[PDB]
């Protein structure tokens, strides 16, 4: 069936996959398909505005180890600073919060993340597995927006794509939320085509293996 | 004791208090006291940037009745449009989501809302009461930012204050999240003074009577 909600998704972590990383930040931006299929008329901006009606969750997370120097430089986060801000680890309460947020969205749900198959999807699955919650998102679907945007269309970095589409760099905000918002803008460029591709290629989230095990 | 998290808070509703309104949108922006007491140095913008580390939740809610014409004009929401986007009502799952979000923040917690004593605080209490969750936020504190900003310092509308402080209008975004972000900016103008006032005047949320009953 047709996806009813696209949940644009990006996470920050302590390092790249080969480091056995942990989540430091996540952003979920849930957009109803109607915002892409049937956007309201206006009486012509370079970049489409976000829909008026969206659900957004952006959370920082205390990892169980230090971020690498390279990770801190690109994400703007460090374990020490997260601790100063009283952040809690990836725990049961966080999993419940994520599920409660997702349950506010009409199903089927599709997570959309840029290079999601390499980064966000396996890391989320690994974090859930460490809590013993291996099937918590079996009901979700997912797509990788790099796969989608390649098929619809070079560098396929988010910034490269955005610049090619809108003739300007995206906002200067090196955060999970900034990345989600820029991805949404890209997905609104040709929204009906994007949505058709997602509906045709959405994959069950349960097919995503965890990045790592115990 | 000193408040550890300030949660900037704004809601939209179907109408003004005298209409027996229901929530249509909410935004909670949780900021650790350290972001106000001990902001990092930089090597001088007109408006302070938001802290790198924040938690944000912005949700739309299906009310059980129509929004008034006046409400729709100022909020940009209507019950019909919320329904088209598949929004769910203010229910147990929403209350649990709010509590799970708040539980990620170090206590004591203080909600900060502009004219909160008139709008946001009694309406939140009314919504919780309708679910039979009358004590769910007894552990929280709250302050009304109009009271705070008057004491620290004319029109005390958010826009009027922002313009007086920063010499320019706030961003054009008539949303709960836009209002929270502008309130945060105002609170960052003299952050140590603001935080001292909040610590001295925070009130238990349980002292807030619901806007209305059954
Ligand atoms: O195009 C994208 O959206 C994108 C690009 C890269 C990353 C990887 N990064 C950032 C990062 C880049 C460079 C060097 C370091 Cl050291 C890092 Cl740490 C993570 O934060 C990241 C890592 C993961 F393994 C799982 C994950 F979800 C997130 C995430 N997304
Ligand atoms: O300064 C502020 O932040 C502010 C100012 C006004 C309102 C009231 N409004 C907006 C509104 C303004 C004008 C006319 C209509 Cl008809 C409306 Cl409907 C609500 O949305 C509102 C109503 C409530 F009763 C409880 C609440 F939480 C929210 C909220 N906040
Ligand atoms: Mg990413
Ligand atoms: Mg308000």
């Amino acid at each position: 069936g047709h996806m009813q909600t696209l949940i644009f998704f990006d996470m920050e972590a302590t390092g790249l996959p080969s480091s056995r990383p942990e989540v430091t930040e996540l952003c979920l931006l849930a957009v109803h398909r109607c915002a892409l299929e049937s956007p309201p008329t206006s009486q012509p901006p370079t970049v489409p505005p976000p829909p008026r009606v969206v659900d957004k969750l952006s959370l920082c997370v205390a990892p169980g180890k230090a971020c690498s120097p390279a990770a801190s430089e690109i994400t703007g986060l460090s374990t020490a600073v997260l601790a100063a801000h009283g952040r809690q680890c990836f725990d049961d309460n966080l999993a419940n919060l994520l599920l409660a947020f997702l349950r506010r969205q009409p199903q089927p749900w599709c997570l959309v993340a840029h290079n999601g198959d390499r980064y966000d999807f396996p890391l989320l699955q690994a974090e859930l597995a460490m809590l013993g919650l291996t099937s918590a998102l079996d009901g979700a679907f997912c797509v990788d927006s790099i796969t989608a945007l390649k098929a619809l269309e070079k560098s396929y970095s988010l910034g490269s794509i955005y610049t090619r589409l809108y003739g300007q760099s995206p906002p200067d905000s090196h955060t999970a939320e900034g990345d989600v918002l820029a991805l949404l803008s890209i997905c609104q460029w040709r929204p009906q085509a994007l949505l058709r591709w997602v509906d045709a290629h959405a994959r069950p989230f349960g097919t995503i293996r965890p990045m790592y095990g115990v």
